[PDB]
DNA sequence: ACTGTTTACTCTTTAACGTAT
DNA sequence: ATACGTTAAAGAGTAAACAGT
């Protein structure tokens, strides 16, 4: 109970606030950490349109709805200081990932095993500091760890996309 | 049977075309009269990501796959000429339609009833025209229709995205 | 292990709805 | 007849699988 009377008061600060200003706090923290949207709704219970139209837009939503919103924020942010600690969800490429592979993808479309591993690691550290964590806890990005074949997989679908 | 040989001919004659070249072909005939991609592959079965990538990018798919898509567009060409002669799908806005409302809301938010249905002819005209046939036919847009109501949801629904 | 075919999934966009006025 | 609050539906995007060289 000791953690859990923490949490209970975060939840109520944060509806004191703003709807939009805590609303783009948590979408950052979303796209930061690229946590699917369909994990909130799955977890909490709430319809997507809704959330998409409260955190890419503004769009009000009762108290007691953004409430789950809030107490799930507080619970999944203490998760992954804990996942990283210790060094079901579709992988997603970062942004920062995003912009090594095109980068490469420049110099060669079609790289070896050992030009796609040394783009791995370049990669889950571009992650990793986009988190907010050493390098060296890069197993705790979970199902966004990239891994080789993440990274063939893209350079394969990116050739698709020539003609 | 007399027209059925001749819809089995138009299927096959462009069966032989480029892909690209005949889809191109139909993507337009489907923005022209603002026929939902689901009624195809409602109709046909096909995959709605296959076929999307197949309309808006140069993605193959096999000559099975593709007849069933022209069956569907011999029969329903044939079909919305009959609909227009003679005179569940979810409305969808036009885009020369589009042009008048967003005009219009700059001159005023809030249209009375009399101002919107004035807006309903020359939407309707407009939608008419993009499909090729005389505005005196606009029974047959059939869920396209545009109702004063729609124009209020719209207008209604386009405040909603000021603040 | 690479190409091409096809796909399960995710997110946004959107017209309408439903409930209060 | 209308604001908000909320939602069912559409379609694009995307990572991945599956077959089959």
């Amino acid at each position: 109970p000791e953690e859990a009377a923490h949490q209970k008061a975060v939840v109520e600060t944060l509806l004191q606030e703003d709807p939009w200003r805590v609303a783009k706090m948590v979408k950052s923290y979303l796209q930061q950490h690229n946590i699917p949207q369909r994990e909130v709704v799955d977890t909490t219970g709430l319809n997507q349109s809704h959330l998409s139209q409260h955190l890419n837009k503004g769009t009000p939503m009762k108290t007691q709805k953004r409430a789950a919103l809030y107490t799930w924020y507080v619970r999944k942010q203490r998760e992954v200081a804990q996942q990283f600690t210790h060094a079901r969800n579709r992988f997603k490429w970062g942004p920062a990932s995003q912009q090594i592979l095109f980068q490469a993808y420049e110099r060669q479309k079609n790289p070896s095993k050992e030009e796609r591993e040394t783009l791995v690691e370049e990669c889950n550290r571009a992650e990793c500091i986009q988190r907010g964590v050493s390098p060296s806890q890069a197993q705790g990005l979970g199902s966004n760890l990239v891994t080789e074949v993440r990274v063939y997989n893209w350079f394969a679908n990116r050739r698709k996309e020539e003609a």
